[PDB]
């Protein structure tokens, strides 16, 4: 049985602590849940931390007096469905590997499913460990609850002997490092120093092995990412999202200073050998919009290169852990202001950006972000219960499983098929639009060895590619982007436009060329 | 096909028709919809009629223009049990024999069933007509359509050469009178004068030969009854209402003057030569708690005795048609004032009232009527449609079937389950005191034998038959009353207890007075 610690004690040196436990709704909740500190308090001294305690990231911590907060957020959707290649002509983006060709992408990308399995995902996904990791056999897929546990106890490692990246699997990639992990877990909290940038103090950082890495980390989305274990209090941790809010200024919600101060974050800084080591941002209210753009955002996390003269950008380059903090339009001149792009297209040569899931920017601005919705009003509501006390549901997922809650609540003037025909109408329009972005990316694409291979100019060749820039960020961010379009569809709508005006340009302008070679 | 004729001419002569029709919503509908009046206007002066025009009382006359609402009138409510005896330990009145013994209903007493069949249900249950009228077969129970379309394409008569009440079988009854009929059809409304007085322009009366009347009628519950079919006004045409409302003077709503003033009735009057002859009451709103109380009210529509002397009170008597329009704690003094009891007990000797459905006088001073609420919200709501023109249900029935329209619209608190339950309690909670009244009843009532047998006083008999008025009154109102106490749960409550009260006080007194004997 645990037996509390006297954390008056603790609270002589540790005065941060102090102010944000004792005022909080965890000022009665000791010390001993989540940390074994008797050595350390018989080695520490006022600078120095002498022997480390031992600090719990395991979501079971909080799970002994929040348990219907925990097992709604453990449990599996089934309907989401698993493993599911993107890259198929019955998904998201039918002609991805075309279009996507150079980039480790094309090895494999999957749709997302339950939070549970974020960490074991990411370490299994044939582009990102070179197949070295795996599930210990196919039932365990199943496993949210183990996943939970930790990843170790559901996975195995291919050579336990080796840290180096490599190929296991003939048709894998290895681009997985450091960067990836703080949209995983936040298991490393106090191994890694704000944005992975070198520090004496940090055991793993920007430039690790990210094998070696990866074997000490097991939780996905620990509780404490939204929550100050201390204060109880909402907050962020991640370093990324608190370096464009704060750091670079720019505010909770760029585009409106008014609600960027009244929903705003301060940054919260803890030092070893007093000096600055770690941050978090605490938040000025319980704000979703914010906790979910810890990971669901467009982000840099992987090396590339300068669009001034092509030169390598790696990993121990601090625009390796990049939030651009940018709507679709404003993401090309963001990237200008880093000087970089991601890859070059296997087939034209183009330098091309890789977007991700860009959910948090793509709301900004739109019908509902301005009405004050925020994405736990349809992804994570309120429980109804006929009797019994409420609580918030941390089951994050599709509001088609709970529309009375997530939408008819507010939409009193309809039914539930009548909202679920809202969202299609929306999805079913954006998707007809993505699919013809496709296609005449396609077209585009596939006059470039044509054009080559009849002698059209590099001047004109590069005329192209810089219309391919284009065209692929206004196609991309919607393939990237999880609602297809219900997030802000007249935006949806007026990029997915825009791309195809871009490549039908390119097209006109390759097809004169050859047919003036000829 | 239909031919229009000029109702211009027809108002020539019909001026109290033209200031209805020319006003309301039926303004454009020709007369040829429902009369045929070719030699009536070849023969007739102002003066005289002539031939008589002939008028349609089917309901199909409606439904050419208001299919939706005839449509919802004759559906069958399949989960509304048929032909099933209330006197069961399994229905309303376990002990009914018992108690209602000397009386007709003891032969048979079903539950109510759908509208449609409220015509043929009054012609072939064992206590109207001796068992003369049957279903042709076992299958025609189902054909509500039929039932509505005619009572005759349904029906059999055993002995059409004769016009006699008599038992065809030999635990049957013949407690029909033209009475009765008025709850049932108004196919005789331009046959019958006010209150089914003698009357020189009358086919039928209150003394007619009831099984000659009956072969005359057809349709149930006519459109008509609560619509003017030449204004399309709200209105009601039962004679006993109108008597009550108009008459005697007692308002719609008899506890609420003020109710009364802004929801009451005109009374019109159609004569026949120069003399009074029929009569409707015009409501100044649509008020569905008087429509219905055409109906659905205590009344005398039979023969019965004298209060003050015993005497025979027959159908030639207006008393044998009359609406009390009394609550239950006013009905003794109301029956008083008309010199009236039904029958008198088998077993006790007691003069007793026999009750009858009375929906409308226990909703008076419930919770539900004080706030404006009326039958029709509860039963006969509007239709919610995701998409078209709303119309008002016609099929009255229980809420339980409709619940979100009839209920949860108003309490918005509630689940369905939830709403559900609190019918349940209180029905549950009166009919316990329900078969509590009964059970003491029936204690009363077998001390009776006894007491006589052991030579207690005529003196001390008749003291228990006055305590047996009241204790059958307070317990068979709520047995009557279809709705288990739902319409009034305190009413029920002080009226049940006060029916226990009194046979407890008869059964002390029955014990003492035999004990003594002993
Ligand atoms: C003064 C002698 C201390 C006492 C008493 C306690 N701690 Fe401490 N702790 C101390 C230092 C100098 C440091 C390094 C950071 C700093 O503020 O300079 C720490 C660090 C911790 C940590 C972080 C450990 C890690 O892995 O990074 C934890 C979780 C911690 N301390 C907890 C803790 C508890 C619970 C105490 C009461 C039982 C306690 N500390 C006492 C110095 C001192
Ligand atoms: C779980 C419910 C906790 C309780 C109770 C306490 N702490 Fe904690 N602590 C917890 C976590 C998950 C972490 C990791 C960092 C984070 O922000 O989530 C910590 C960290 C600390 C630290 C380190 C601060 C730093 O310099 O980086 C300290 C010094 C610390 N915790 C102290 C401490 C004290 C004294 C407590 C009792 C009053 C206490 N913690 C409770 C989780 C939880
Ligand atoms: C029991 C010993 C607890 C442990 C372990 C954790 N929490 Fe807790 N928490 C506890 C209490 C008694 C309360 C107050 C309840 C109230 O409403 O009065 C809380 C509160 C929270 C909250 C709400 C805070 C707020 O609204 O300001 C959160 C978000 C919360 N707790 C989170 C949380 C986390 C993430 C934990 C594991 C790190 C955790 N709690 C542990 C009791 C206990
Ligand atoms: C936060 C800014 C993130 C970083 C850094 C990384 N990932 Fe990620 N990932 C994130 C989100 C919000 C989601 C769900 C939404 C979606 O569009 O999928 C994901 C999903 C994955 C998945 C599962 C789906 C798939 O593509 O197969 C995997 C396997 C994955 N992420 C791997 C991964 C790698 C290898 C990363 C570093 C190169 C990486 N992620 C970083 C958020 C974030
Ligand atoms: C008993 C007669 C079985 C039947 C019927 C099904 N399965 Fe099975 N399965 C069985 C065993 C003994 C094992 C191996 C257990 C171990 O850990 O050693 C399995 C394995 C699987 C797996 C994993 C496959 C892999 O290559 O790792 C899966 C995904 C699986 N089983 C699923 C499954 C399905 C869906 C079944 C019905 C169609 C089914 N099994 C039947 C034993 C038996
Ligand atoms: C960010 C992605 C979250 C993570 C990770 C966890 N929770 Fe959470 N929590 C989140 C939100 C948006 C809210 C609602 C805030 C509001 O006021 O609207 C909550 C709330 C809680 C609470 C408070 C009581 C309640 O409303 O249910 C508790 C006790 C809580 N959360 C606990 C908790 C646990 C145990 C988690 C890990 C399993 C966890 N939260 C993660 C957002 C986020
Ligand atoms: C209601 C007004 C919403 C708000 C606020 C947010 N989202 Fe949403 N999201 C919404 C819908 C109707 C859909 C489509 C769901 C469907 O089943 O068709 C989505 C989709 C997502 C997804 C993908 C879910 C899945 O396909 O399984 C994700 C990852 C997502 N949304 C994230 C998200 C974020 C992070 C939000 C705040 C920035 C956000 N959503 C708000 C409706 C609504
Ligand atoms: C004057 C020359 C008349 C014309 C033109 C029409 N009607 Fe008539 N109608 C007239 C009289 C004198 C009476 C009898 C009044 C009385 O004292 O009893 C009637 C009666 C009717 C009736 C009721 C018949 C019944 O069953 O009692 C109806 C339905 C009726 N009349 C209809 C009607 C129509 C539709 C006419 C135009 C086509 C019409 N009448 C003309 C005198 C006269
Ligand atoms: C059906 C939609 C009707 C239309 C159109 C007209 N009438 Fe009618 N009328 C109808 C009914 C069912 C009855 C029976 C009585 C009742 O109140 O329901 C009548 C009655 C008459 C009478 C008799 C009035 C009386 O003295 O008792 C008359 C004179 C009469 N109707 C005339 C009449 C005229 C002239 C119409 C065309 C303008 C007309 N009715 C239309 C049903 C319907
Ligand atoms: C078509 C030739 C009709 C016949 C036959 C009947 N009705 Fe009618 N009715 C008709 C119209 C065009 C309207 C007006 C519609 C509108 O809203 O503009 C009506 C109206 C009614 C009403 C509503 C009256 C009101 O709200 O004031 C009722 C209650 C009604 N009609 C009843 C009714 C009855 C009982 C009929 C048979 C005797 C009947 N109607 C026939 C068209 C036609
Ligand atoms: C209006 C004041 C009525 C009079 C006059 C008569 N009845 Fe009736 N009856 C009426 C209603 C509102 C109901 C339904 C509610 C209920 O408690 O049943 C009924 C029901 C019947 C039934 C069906 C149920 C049954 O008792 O088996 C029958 C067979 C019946 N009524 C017959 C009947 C007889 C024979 C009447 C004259 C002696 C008579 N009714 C008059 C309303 C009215
Ligand atoms: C064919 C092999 C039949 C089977 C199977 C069922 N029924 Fe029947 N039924 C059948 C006939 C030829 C008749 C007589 C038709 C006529 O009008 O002459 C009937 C009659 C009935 C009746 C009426 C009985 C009466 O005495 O009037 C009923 C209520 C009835 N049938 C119901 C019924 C049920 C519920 C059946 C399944 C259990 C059933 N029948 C089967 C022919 C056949
Ligand atoms: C009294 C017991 C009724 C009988 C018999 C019929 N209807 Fe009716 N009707 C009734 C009510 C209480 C209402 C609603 C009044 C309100 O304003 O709340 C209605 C309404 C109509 C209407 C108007 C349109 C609508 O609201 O649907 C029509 C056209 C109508 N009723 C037609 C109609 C028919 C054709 C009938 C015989 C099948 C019939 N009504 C009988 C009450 C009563
Ligand atoms: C809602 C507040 C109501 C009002 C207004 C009226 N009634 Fe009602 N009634 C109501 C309930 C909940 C019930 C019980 C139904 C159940 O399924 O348990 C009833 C019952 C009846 C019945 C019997 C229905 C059946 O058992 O099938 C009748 C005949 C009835 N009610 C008639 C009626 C009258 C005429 C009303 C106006 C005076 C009236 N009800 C109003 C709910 C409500
Ligand atoms: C992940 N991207
Ligand atoms: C009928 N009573
Ligand atoms: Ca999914
Ligand atoms: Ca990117
Ligand atoms: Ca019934
Ligand atoms: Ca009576
Ligand atoms: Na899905
Ligand atoms: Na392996
Ligand atoms: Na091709
Ligand atoms: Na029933
Ligand atoms: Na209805």
């Amino acid at each position: 049985n645990l037996k509390p610690v006297d954390a008056m004690q603790c609270f002589d040196c540790h005065t941060q602590i102090e102010d944000m436990h004792t005022v909080g709704k965890h000022a009665t909740v000791n010390c001993v849940h989540c940390h074994d500190a008797t050595e350390h308090v018989e080695t520490a001294s006022s600078r120095r931390m002498g022997e480390r305690p031992v600090t719990r990231m395991d979501l079971e911590a909080c799970a002994t007096c929040h348990t219907a907060q925990f097992n709604s957020f453990v449990e599996v959707r089934h309907e989401s469905h698993p493993r599911l290649e993107k890259a198929t002509p019955t998904s998201r983006s039918p002609m991805f590997d075309k279009l996507i060709a150079g980039h480790g992408f094309a090895f494999e990308h999957a749709e997302p499913r339950s939070h549970a399995f974020m960490l074991v995902d990411h370490f299994v996904v044939d582009r990102a460990y070179g197949g070295r990791f795996q599930f210990k056999n196919w039932q365990k897929v199943t496993d949210g609850m183990g996943a939970v546990r930790g990843a170790w106890t559901v996975l195995t490692d291919a050579d336990p002997e080796s840290s180096d990246q490599r190929r296991f699997l003939s048709q894998t990639a290895t681009a997985a490092n450091p960067v990836c992990l703080n949209c995983k877990t936040q298991d490393h909290i106090l191994d890694w120093a704000y944005m992975g940038d070198e520090h004496e103090a940090a055991k793993w950082s920007r430039t690790s092995e990210v094998v070696e890495f990866a074997r000490d980390l097991n939780h996905p989305l620990n509780c404490f990412m939204c929550h100050d274990p201390h204060s109880a209090g909402p907050r962020v941790v991640r370093d990324g999202l608190i370096n464009a809010v704060v750091d670079r200024g720019l505010g909770t919600y760029p585009h409106d200073p008014v609600k960027s101060e009244q929903q705003g974050m301060t940054k919260v800084t803890f030092q070893r050998g007093r000096e600055d080591f770690r941050a978090i941002g605490l938040l000025d209210t319980a704000d979703s919009n914010v906790m979910c753009a810890q990971c669901h955002v467009e982000y840099n996390c992987n090396p590339g290169y300068q669009l001034s003269d092509g030169s390598r950008v790696g990993m121990d380059d601090r625009r390796a852990n990049h939030f651009f903090w940018a709507n679709v339009f404003d993401y090309k001149e963001a990237a200008q202001e880093i000087d970089f792009f991601d890859f070059r297209h296997a087939t034209t040569g183009a330098a091309l950006p890789k977007l991700q899931h860009p959910e948090a920017e793509t709301f900004w601005g739109s019908v509902h972000e301005r009405n004050g919705v925020a994405c736990a009003d349809c992804h994570m509501p309120k429980v109804q219960l006929e009797n019994g006390k409420v609580y918030t549901s941390h089951s994050q997922r599709t509001p088609r499983d709970m529309m009375g809650q997530a939408c008819l609540n507010c939409h009193a003037e309809w039914t539930e098929d009548q909202a679920l025909y809202a969202i299609d109408y929306i999805k079913n329009y954006t998707h007809g639009k993505i699919v013809k972005s496709e296609y005449w990316l396609a077209k585009m694409i596939d006059l470039f060895p044509v054009a080559k291979r009849a002698g059209v100019s590099e001047d004109v060749l590069n005329q192209a590619r810089e219309l391919h820039y284009d065209a692929h960020l206004y196609w991309e961010w919607w393939t990237a982007e999880n609602s297809v379009g219900f997030h802000n569809p007249d935006q949806a709508r007026e990029s997915l436009m825009t791309s195809i005006s871009k490549s039908k340009e390119a097209v006109s302008l390759l097809n004169d060329a050859i047919d003036a070679q000829v």
